[PDB]
């Protein structure tokens, strides 16, 4: 059976770190979600790039669960994240359920929002450091991809390929993850 | 005053290769446009997410000229670029200005479907180089991204950092680009 991903799209995500893992895991045969937070309505993208979502999240999480719930950075869209109690539910119970929880840049400090996965070795964008460490609930790493577990972060748009190969390759295996990077012609 | 680009988003067009610039242009403070091949109304990209455009190549048109015109790639995007009537009259006119042309994966493509920048050393895609080298019009490059005077072309997502930056450099300077791409994360 095909994996199924949940991509949360919040008003000022990074269009690069969502489009990036969507399209990476569309490769991969993975079934995505792109689910709006605010509702069914297109969503502005931090640096003002448009994108519809798939769905609202609240018609998204009728449809659950998922093999990997996906949170894109940019600092007000993680604020976003951060501050929707939807978001809180969905997290928990995926967090309770031992699926996967992937997050980038700005997005892991939406876990510290919401106390998933303390304990945790987590990476983030180096500006977002200080706000993730906030009390030392998690063990910080400066690795480009970081998977502790079911928790799997990383730093930034430069990273986005890496990040959302390593989704691939928790979900679907390395065989796939490296069937799909060749066409990619990263380096 | 601020550079300007206009970056051309037909069906099909691949979502990273389209947004990654788009970005990365805004970053460095570029005034870009996304124009809709087909009009206004949302794009439906290669990997199925979708895009709205912040105006019609029409009406973009009338904004013109342009410091950069950008194709993007997908197979399907390239092939509706190629046939495009709009597309040919752009870039004949940017050409004949001397305006830079970027394009990536199967985009350049276009570029010989239009008769622009024969004798120019490019790149594209591996997949895209029979079709690009038909006729022995241009000299191929496997360079990741390829910049012959105005005829600037790259391979694929996974080049598409380079090729924005690429873009951000001829435009406004090595010192902007390398400011542009520190917050980025980039190997
Ligand atoms: C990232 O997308 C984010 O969430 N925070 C941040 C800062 C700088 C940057 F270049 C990207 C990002
Ligand atoms: C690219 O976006 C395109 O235009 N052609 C192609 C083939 C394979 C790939 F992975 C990307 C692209
Ligand atoms: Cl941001
Ligand atoms: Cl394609």
């Amino acid at each position: 059976a095909s994996k199924r991903a949940l991509v949360i799209l919040a008003k000022g995500a990074e269009e690069m770190e969502t489009v990036i893992p969507v399209d990476v895991m569309r490769r991969a045969g993975i079934k995505v979600t792109v689910a709006g937070l605010a509702g069914k309505d297109p969503v502005q993208c931090s640096r003002d790039v448009v994108i519809c979502p798939d769905a609202s999240l609240e018609d998204a999480k009728k449809e659950g669960p998922y093999d990997v719930v996906v949170l894109p950075g940019g600092n007000l869209g993680a604020q976003n994240l951060s501050e929707s109690a939807a978001v809180k539910e969905i997290l928990k119970e995926q967090e309770n359920r031992k699926g996967l929880i992937a997050a980038i840049c700005a997005g892991p400090t939406a876990l510290l929002a919401h106390e998933i996965g303390f304990g945790s070795k987590v990476t983030t964008h180096p500006l977002a450091k200080d706000k993730m460490m906030n009390g030392g609930h998690y063990t910080y790493s400066e690795n480009r991809v970081e998977k502790d577990g079911l928790i799997l972060t990383s730093r930034g748009p430069g990273t986005s390929f890496e990040f959302a190969l390593a989704i691939v390759e928790a979900l679907n295996g390395k065989e796939v993850a490296a069937q799909v990077k060749a066409p990619l012609v990263l380096k």
